[PDB]
């Protein structure tokens, strides 16, 4: 028993960890095969920062303007090019750690790993959910770009997110593997900011069942209520509205506690309504939104 | 910017992961050098859980009747040996992926990073603490013995904690890696149950520096209290005495915000005595006590 926020071991990751510096600028490369992956923001300068054209700077630029290093080893890069946000530097060298891998974009309200790393160098792993506006609430210093986001199924490594910039409300924005950014973000100077959020509704309730599962009962009731009052109430809190295929995906928890959805939804409204009244669930003194179905399935 | 539970980074542990199989029981065992640590309550049998005695039922074994198993490959077993709760099965095979290593017991009150194992296969990692009543509020499912806890500072892993057995309330204890218990728990079948805990105040408030370090301030106040003071309303409260030494180890966080230890106690008598009337701290609504102040330092 127990429920922790829980983070994909990191080791495939840990190998694949590289450090990428243009100029007097350092960050965190991705090394799969023989190709190193970074944030493009790499090549900027100071100076062109409000609107820099980045296929200038990078025609200014030769495969030796670029240092990778691998720990103590030097790779020799071979070739660049830019893919949407990314540089991708062909090196003489395979990464011998790569694992098996896919470049997957996840949905706003999925969660996954993230490996903080500086310098080239892992620094700490902890789970992250991307939210509705497309931010990601991470944990980022300076030198923290180039970090990934990641799940693991099996023995494959889904790269998900290369991490780019910390917006000022200090939430975190950034790419897929691709290049192509999460959300009305660019990498240039400007005011931009996180739009409005709002709660991801299916994964509460995934973690009022995960509760349920290791003995927090006292939020639960006999009260019923419909899919369309409940998300009358969800607009009202700035809640997702539910879904049939949500309310299908949390079957499976439904059916191992014996609580229907729609039951479930009744104690969330009442939560909603009334609060805590100084009570917790899963030693959380508020509904917590970053579990999805999934992650309570897989730790439950 | 960000604050978030954060392990470190896994895979030193990964590679030391491995399967014990004796009789029909199977758990993980950490595989150093030519050695694989385990409990040993895998050499007992469902019969005698009440008082089993752990010398003859190890002298009634030889070494085939343990089966290792790293990944793919077998391990042969050389010698077998007890040291208190822990077996010692020395194998003809020294890991090859043996970090630098380290055997330290934590206090109560430290952190650590968990990698839950199953068939000596890592499913994922999160940080915990050693509550002060030495259980570990753990997310562990059948099979999860032998799964180990560990800090790593600059290439070294130093192993903490060997997960044993669930308590009836959920939580878990175990052993350090020579085999000595973490509180008043024995491997064998008792009604042993936590003793009562008590909240860590030296963590509390390093997580209000974190918190003003990123930029939550609204809890701060003008007034100050003694030493003396704040620690008759701590006992009130159930949280631990506070040190001179406690005070001391803050004195950095102090530095960085400007805000005096015993300043930051004031705010913690009001926010124990008045609640947060609806507001969250580093998006928690109650007080956090698993960061110490070496946790906060590293992440801010
Ligand atoms: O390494 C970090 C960094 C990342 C982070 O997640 N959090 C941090 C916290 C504290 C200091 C630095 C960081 N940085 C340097 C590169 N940078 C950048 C450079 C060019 C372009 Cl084009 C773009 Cl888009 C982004 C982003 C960031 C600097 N920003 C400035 C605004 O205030 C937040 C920090
Ligand atoms: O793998 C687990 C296991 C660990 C855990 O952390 N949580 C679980 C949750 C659900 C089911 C199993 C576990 N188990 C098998 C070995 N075991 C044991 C065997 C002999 C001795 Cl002598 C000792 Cl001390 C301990 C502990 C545990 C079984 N217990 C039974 C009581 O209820 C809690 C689980």
């Amino acid at each position: 028993s127990g429920f922790r926020k829980m983070a994909f071991p990191s080791g495939k990751v840990e190998g694949c960890m590289v450090q990428v510096t243009c100029g007097t600028t350092t960050l965190n490369g991705l090394w799969l095969d023989d190709v190193v992956y970074c944030p493009r923001h790499v090549i900027c300068t100071s100076e062109d920062m409000l609107n820099p054209n980045y296929e200038d700077l990078l025609i200014r630029k030769s495969n030796h303007n670029f240092l990778v290093q691998a720990g103590n080893v030097q790779l020799r890069v071979i070739g660049h090019s830019m893919q949407n946000c990314v540089l991708k530097l062909k090196v003489d060298t395979a990464n011998p750690k790569t694992p098996k891998y896919k470049f997957v974009r996840i949905q706003p309200g999925q969660t996954f790993s993230v490996l903080a790393c500086y310098n080239g160098s892992p620094s700490g792993v902890y789970q992250c959910a991307m939210r509705p506006n497309f931010t990601i609430k991470g944990s980022f210093l300076n030198g923290s770009c180039g970090s990934v986001g990641f799940n693991i199924d099996y023995d494959c490594v889904s790269f998900c997110y290369m991490h780019h910039m910390e917006l000022p409300t200090g939430v975190h924005a950034g790419t897929d593997l691709e290049g192509n950014f999460y959300g009305p973000f660019v990498d240039r100077q400007t005011a931009q900011a996180a739009g409005t959020d709002t709660t991801i509704t299916v994964n509460v309730l995934a973690w009022l069942y995960a509760a349920v599962i290791n003995g927090d009962r006292w939020f639960l009731n006999r009260f019923t209520t419909t899919l369309n009052d409940f998300n009358l109430v969800a607009m009202k809190y700035n809640y997702e509205p539910l879904t049939q295929d949500h309310v299908d995906i949390l079957g499976p928890l439904s059916a191992q506690t014996g609580i229907a959805v729609l039951d479930m939804c009744a104690s969330l409204k009442e939560l909603l309504q009334n609060g805590m009244n100084g009570r917790t669930i899963l030693g959380s003194a508020l509904l917590e939104d970053e579990f999805t179905p999934f992650d309570v399935v897989r730790q439950c």
